[PDB]
């Protein structure tokens, strides 16, 4: 039924650490390997942003179960769509600290694509969700 | 806040599926939908739910969230989810409707025109189609 | 004169506002709109108000700023302003609707028509939204 | 949470308006902006103001309104005020720009470019010649 | 020959304008609008004109520079002038509508849909303004 | 009401000469900026070809008082109409003579833009002009 | 073959031109147009024809070498000449419309819409005005 | 993949039979209505114009299929695209002969769509052979 | 009325010489000239395809003589409309022979526009001849 | 009737060859020659996807030739449109194989236009084989 592009956001769970963002980043990047899945997680200021690409019925049941994880909790939907070509090609999963990244960049493109003064993805849109993880996967090339 | 959005969704029934259990979900989804500001409607038929949700980005996601979590349904698959306008399924917090109990050459046109299957298959319809195929039960309703 | 605009705004109406409120409101903006050749429509349901007002650029802007120091609400939040080719909301100077005092279904069915909310919450719902809701009670109103 | 909105203002400067008035217009907007999200542009010349204010449809609006009440300015007029998908004045909580100190060649160029007026006069320009020129300012700092 | 044009323009009626002075100005651009190809309607009112002229490019350009030697108006602003696929006023060389002689709510709410003004004013219009405002007055008063 | 772009033409009168032209472009210059008009004068095989860009009501006085001149006769407007930004930024007022350029580089440009076999802007669209303007000014 | 196109044509009527001439013209016109798919209308009036052709690129073709050979019409111009999705012109092989017998209002109307001209000018129109002018002739027919 | 329209073209052989066409529309309507495919049969001038809208891949077995019948010969595909909605809903095959219909309504509709005299959609672009169809299927 | 385009194909007359090829090109760059027409004449496979810009009546008329000429036959107009600018400015008639020129590049040009295996207008639409009539003048 | 292009998939029968492909080769080579026929054979992961480019009437016979070889099986058509201008120029046919290929840059590519983990043209869409292909045409000049 074609390729498509799932983008949403989530509320992490106090108390997170660097290994439970590498144990995230290490069977992500084995499962949507298998699944024909790619896509990019963004991490800052206590919130996910993420997208995977692939199949319909694929991104549904990984998005399925990343809703059990007990690492996030309020999970929303930005955007299911098809889509024509995949931007987030490169990785099964590769995931952006916010933190590790220079500061100036960062702030300037969380203005850019939000009206926030810190990273607060439920205040944009898909079309800058999806800009935003652009950018953020270009420079981190 | 962020707007108005519509989620279009696809699932199998589990097998014994009973009326009791259809109208559980309909008396349960009514009470919640109209307490999150949701509006919808659920098509069953062939052994196959297609279904979708207008409201709030968060409130229509974390009801996804929980109908992923029922027994009486498997192998949820996203159609679609996106911002509208404005809402096509105004008038009922969920109105199921049942394509068995309907006209055999209405539900058969109208499986035709949106749909390349012998039989209801939602799994081989585009978005539009979903969208389009609901509307017009919505309206016929 | 830069051309026909159109102002859209809400906000919340304060505590203790009164039928009589609601009248010198009205009594007064007819008479500056009429003098001004604004003309508009103002909303009031759920203790929100939504209001359109269209005119000169700078009329329209200064009718609002005397609005926001109106005590009479307040946390206004503008929805949109922008050049227009033509008035939607022509036949008067000023119109109140009330939701309330309107048909429960036919209200009920609009505000879900254009917004995400249980109720009526205009700070939900886009420009385009607004609009079209105002729209459609300005021509039952008729 | 309604998204990313600009808003573009004019008004006339209070008879007397002095250097310090303009630094502590200046002090306050950066500290201001800063906390609420706010990024924008503030051009002054021929005893007229021009700015630019992108942010939260609410916050923005409250920030207007405070504007509103200072004795610095009389006679605003809103140019335009809507969404945006992206932010252009990002630089910056709060930049000013004196047409008085600039280049008279390069600002009677930019004036004329976008304005029927042989002095500044943003109330005979149009949203779009008021955004383009505000731009350029921004381009060339 | 360059193709079917509009013209649109207005202008301030000289003071002491007379029922007379309207009717020179109706019965000699009838009889020259219809030599030169030219339709067009004219609208009276708020001490204004507001007229619109179809036709040739040179042809137009030619009766505005006549309009503008004539003495019954003073201070004209060129509102449009542009080619056309096809024409809006076709039914009159010229028309001449007065709104005074016309339903004040219906002229009034015109009035009101394609401008800002609390009265007539086409200096605060556009050019799609006033071509709209123009055909509203063309379709409501063909007689 | 915003800013404008007026283009028109016209047929010089015979006999015209330097200091005629000296005079318009005087006065031109010096009125022009006081209105806030910029734009361009063309002249080439006999024809004025000009653009003014301002305020609708000083342009169009403007053409009101160009139409006066005896210097011109068979004046036909071209196009006008509201603009974003201006093109002809640069001079209150500036005179172009074609036939004091390149045979060749003029007589492309003319042909680009016209269906002629000399500069006949009578036989020019609205966006012919504009762009053959454009390209002229864009020289200087 | 490469397609349906839609050729449109004017010329002036060779002077001294006779009813019997026009009867000549139209009763090749019918036989031959037919025999080669080609339909089309022929307008009349003020000393010049407008004509319109629609067919084969290479019957159009080679039926308007043949018009330019004949003498009871010179000054031949070509409107227009380009592929078309449909037929306007469908009725007729080929029809002959006289300005000159038509309510003098109706074609004085229709003469203006399409056309500068106080007379019938086919020279002062567009491609498009010879087109809708046809078209309108057509359909009162 | 989801659903497809084809429309294809051929010379129907010499000797065709009503015979002939009632065995083909009898298997046609049964495969179809198997395959979830509907469609619509054109012959006319010895010619046939077909359409079928149904999957991807079903589309092209079926017309696999029809390339191995003798009955006709010289088959051209004309198109084959992704289809929001399917426009041929009523019938999983319909036989529509041009001979037969009112000889003013077909000419009219040959030329409304062909530069052909005759019944050529060999002569036809693809959205006219569709709409050639479509006017047929709306006349039933 | 403005600026036109014609394109129009024809088959060359049996025996065309290179004098018959060098005496159309010189009468073409005087009458074109007179008449403000340019354009390009591309000439191979015995096929001529050529392309004429300016004035709608010159353009015709030129047509016209171009018909009675006994030297090619069979002669299809392919496109006529109106255009904003000229593309083929620099010359009022110029020569491309398909034959003295790469065969690659040509091949490559004549697949690119074409389905044909040598160079066949009659094969090609309005849009694909412009396109390759505008690749030979920029490379020539 | 122009310039069109065909794009189908098939399953390649087991045991193929390289002497098989070096014929498939020999005779497309010679046949597209002829016809005036360009375009491109990819060959990977068991399934062949390819394109023709050419005549309407031609590239047809071709494909009815194609179906009656027995060294695939399952066809299915992707595509067949009239396009302006041919894009697989260079070849009359050209054979490039995914797996003698640097498993990223095909990875990738293959990723880039599928849902699919390994290359699998059924899954594909009309826009995606034709955009593979044409990388893959630009990578092998
Ligand atoms: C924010 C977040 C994003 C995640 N994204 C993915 C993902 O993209 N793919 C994936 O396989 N698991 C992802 N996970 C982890 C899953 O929730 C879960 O731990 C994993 O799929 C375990 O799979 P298993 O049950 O098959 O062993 C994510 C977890 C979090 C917290
Ligand atoms: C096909 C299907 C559709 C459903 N749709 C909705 C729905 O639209 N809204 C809802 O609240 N529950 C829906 N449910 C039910 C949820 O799974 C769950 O039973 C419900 O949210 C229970 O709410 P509770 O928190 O009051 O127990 C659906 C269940 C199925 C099987
Ligand atoms: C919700 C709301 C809407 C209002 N709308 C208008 C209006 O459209 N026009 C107006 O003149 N005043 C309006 N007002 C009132 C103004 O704030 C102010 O009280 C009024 O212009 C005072 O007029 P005056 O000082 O000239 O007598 C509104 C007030 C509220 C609370
Ligand atoms: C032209 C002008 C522009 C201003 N722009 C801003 C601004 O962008 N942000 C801001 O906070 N204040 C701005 N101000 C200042 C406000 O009027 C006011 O002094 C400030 O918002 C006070 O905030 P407070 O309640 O924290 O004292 C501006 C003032 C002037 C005269
Ligand atoms: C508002 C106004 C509109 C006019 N419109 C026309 C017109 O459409 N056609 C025309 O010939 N004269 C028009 N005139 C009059 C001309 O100024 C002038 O008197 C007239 O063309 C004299 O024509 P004649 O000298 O060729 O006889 C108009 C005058 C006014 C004041
Ligand atoms: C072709 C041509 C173009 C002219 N353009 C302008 C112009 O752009 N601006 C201007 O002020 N005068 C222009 N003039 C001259 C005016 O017609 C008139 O002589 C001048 O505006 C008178 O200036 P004054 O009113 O100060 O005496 C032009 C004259 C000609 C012949
Ligand atoms: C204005 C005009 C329009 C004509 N239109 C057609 C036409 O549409 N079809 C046609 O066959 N002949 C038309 N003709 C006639 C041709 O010039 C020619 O006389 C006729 O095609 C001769 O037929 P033939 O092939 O038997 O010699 C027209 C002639 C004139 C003067
Ligand atoms: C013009 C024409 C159209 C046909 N269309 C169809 C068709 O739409 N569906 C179909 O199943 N067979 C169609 N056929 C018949 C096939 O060629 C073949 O006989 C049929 O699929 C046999 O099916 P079988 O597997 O049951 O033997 C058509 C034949 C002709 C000559
Ligand atoms: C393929 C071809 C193209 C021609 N192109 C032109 C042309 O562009 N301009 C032209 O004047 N003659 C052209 N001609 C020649 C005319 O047919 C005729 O010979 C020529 O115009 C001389 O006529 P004249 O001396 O009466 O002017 C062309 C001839 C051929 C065969
Ligand atoms: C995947 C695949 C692609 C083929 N592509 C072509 C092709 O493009 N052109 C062609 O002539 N044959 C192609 N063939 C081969 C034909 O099936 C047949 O072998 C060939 O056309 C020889 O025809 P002929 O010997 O009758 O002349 C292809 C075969 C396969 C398996």
């Amino acid at each position: 039924m074609g390729l498509h592009r799932l983008i949403f956001l989530s509320c992490a769970t106090d108390g997170l650490s660097y290994p439970d963002l590498r144990d995230i980043m290490a069977k992500s990047e084995v499962n949507n390997l298998r699944d024909g899945i790619t896509g990019m997680l963004c991490y800052g200021n206590g919130m996910f942003l993420q997208t995977l690409e692939g199949d319909r019925q694929k991104v549904s049941e990984t998005y399925a179960r990343i809703l059990k994880d007990p690492r996030h909790h309020s999970a929303e939907i930005v955007e299911f769509k098809a889509i024509e070509e995949r931007t987030f090609i490169n990785w099964s999963m590769r995931l952006v600290q916010l933190g590790e990244m220079d500061s100036d960049t960062i702030r300037r493109l969380r203005l850019k694509y939000s009206p926030a003064a810190t990273f607060q993805p439920r205040s944009m849109t898909a079309e800058q969700c999806f800009r935003f993880l652009k950018e953020l996967y270009d420079m981190s090339q």
